């Protein structure tokens, strides 16, 4: 099966190509946010930490969100004929694990955005669907650790080959546009 990384900066607008994704190639969208999320509204201890650590936003440990993704990808394999993997990896030995446990990608998705433009984004949505790390200390976190952690992880994957780059400045459905063109040259 097709895998496809999707990597960005904290609303780079990874979410919102992925789902325009699904509607038009039918792939599976996976979010290891949603997924960490999840695993938070289910009350149990492990969300509690979670929860902690997603609010100071850091970086999950790789054992428990590699976890999810592969748990996830393994029941929606019956009816996935691909796959996307929104924001994960995040560092480099994430793409690493991610290789020895599960496969290797076929292609990473760089959605390119402006650092004041995520900021701008993301202290809209902030102010709208009320998301715990979207206050604007927690932003400028999430910010800095995608430039320290993430960046490499698009270095890495360029050494392999496989990044396309989008430039998610544009309007969503232009930006879509690179995003097809990447995925019809499959
Ligand atoms: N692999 C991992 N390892 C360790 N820890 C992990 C982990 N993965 C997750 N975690 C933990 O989970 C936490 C959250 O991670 P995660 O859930 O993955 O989210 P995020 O990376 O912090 O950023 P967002 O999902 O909020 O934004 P987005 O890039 O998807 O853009 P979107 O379209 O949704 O929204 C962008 C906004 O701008 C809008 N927008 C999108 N595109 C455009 C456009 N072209 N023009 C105008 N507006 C746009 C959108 O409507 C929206 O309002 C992490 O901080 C971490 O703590």
């Amino acid at each position: 099966a097709k895998i496809i990384f999707v990597v960005g900066g904290p609303g780079s607008g990874k979410g919102t190509q992925c789902e325009k994704v699904v509607a038009k190639y039918g792939y599976t969208h996976l979010s290891s946010g949603d997924l960490l999320r999840a695993e938070v509204s289910s009350g149990s201890e492990r969300g509690k930490q979670l929860q902690a650590i997603m609010q100071k936003g850091e970086l999950v440990p790789l054992d428990t969100v590699l976890d999810m993704i592969k748990d996830a990808m393994i029941a929606k394999a019956d009816v996935s004929k691909g796959y996307l993997i929104d924001g994960y990896p995040r560092e480099v030995k994430q793409g690493e694990e991610f290789e020895k446990k599960i496969g290797k990608p076929c292609l990473l998705l760089y959605i390119d955005a402006k650092g004041e433009t995520m900021v701008k984004r993301l202290m809209k949505r902030g102010e709208t669907s009320g998301r715990a790390d979207d206050n604007e200390e927690t932003i400028k976190k999430r910010l800095d650790l995608y430039y320290k952690a993430t960046e490499p992880v698009i270095a890495f994957y360029e050494g392999r080959g496989i990044v396309r780059k989008v430039d998610s400045e544009l309007p969503v459905d232009e930006v879509f546009k690179q995003v097809s063109t990447a995925i019809d040259a499959l």
